[PDB]
């Protein structure tokens, strides 16, 4: 019944359910509108549960199995072998190897990414906003399914709903900050509304991240948050419209 984006690149796995959720669905009202999943936002804590079970159900499990971290946009990953309950562990990434455990991220403009290597049987949901993708989230993600027993060579990684390239304006200390930290990086910018603006493919940095952490099978959905207010809820949008705030969507995977 949830309204969900999939990709080819995963829907074929048996015995693994995976979701890049919307905004449509859910319980929350004004700016939150239905599917609202982010515990730390101002909407009503308990039309946030409502979504979150939601989701769970959609999965086939209880609000018991979702996992979902204390987002703090580092490149700590975290593994799920089972509840947390209420709780939320600081971290950007959550893996398992165990069945019923659904491993989620949350985002509104960062690009959440879904992992799995379907022969160890190992998932991972991670959070990569600019600053994790920089600083490693996804080698970090893959490293700790490396932990669990996957192997790179075998992993399957897919990039949801994110700001798009013609969506994602930023400075030039942004730019410079990539191009220094990160070598080569200066080929996801593009031409901005001025000299002192760029335009930054975050997918295409993430597809790049990925790469580089031996993911061989990859893609991301093409799906534009902030463009499409229809669909999705975006950061970038609730800025320029001066709400103090914004729903947050999840992406989830779990080994069934």
């Amino acid at each position: 019944a949830l309204p969900t984006v999939q990709s080819p690149l995963l829907s074929s796995l048996p015995g693994v359910k995976h979701a890049f959720f919307t905004r449509q669905g859910g319980v929350s009202k004004g700016i939150y509108d239905s599917l609202n999943v982010g515990r730390g936002s101002q909407d009503e804590p308990a039309d946030v549960e409502e979504n979150r079970a939601r989701i769970a159900r959609w999965f086939g499990g209880g609000p018991e199995d979702l996992n979902v971290c204390y987002q703090i946009h580092s490149t700590i990953a975290i593994v799920a072998d089972g509840s947390w309950g209420d709780a939320r562990p600081e971290g950007d990434a959550v893996v398992s190897k165990t069945p019923g455990v659904i491993c989620g991220a949350m985002a509104a403009d960062c690009a959440p990414v879904l992992l799995v290597d379907p022969e160890a049987r190992i998932v991972a949901a991670a959070h990569a906003g600019w600053r994790g993708a920089l600083d490693g989230v996804v080698q970090s993600a893959v490293d700790r399914m490396v932990e669990l027993g996957a192997s790179p060579a075998n992993i399957t990684g897919v990039v949801g709903p994110c700001i798009g390239p013609k969506s994602y304006e930023v400075g030039l200390e942004f730019l410079h900050r990539f191009e220094a930290d990160c070598p080569g990086s200066g080929r996801f910018f593009k031409p901005g509304a001025s000299e002192d603006k760029r335009f930054f493919d975050l997918p295409a940095f993430v597809l790049d991240r990925l790469a580089t952490a031996g993911v061989e099978r990859r893609e991301w959905v093409g799906r534009d948050t902030r463009a499409e207010e229809e669909w999705f809820f975006s950061n970038r949008r609730a800025f320029l419209n001066n709400d103090g705030d914004y729903g947050r969507l999840l992406s989830a995977i779990t080994l069934e």
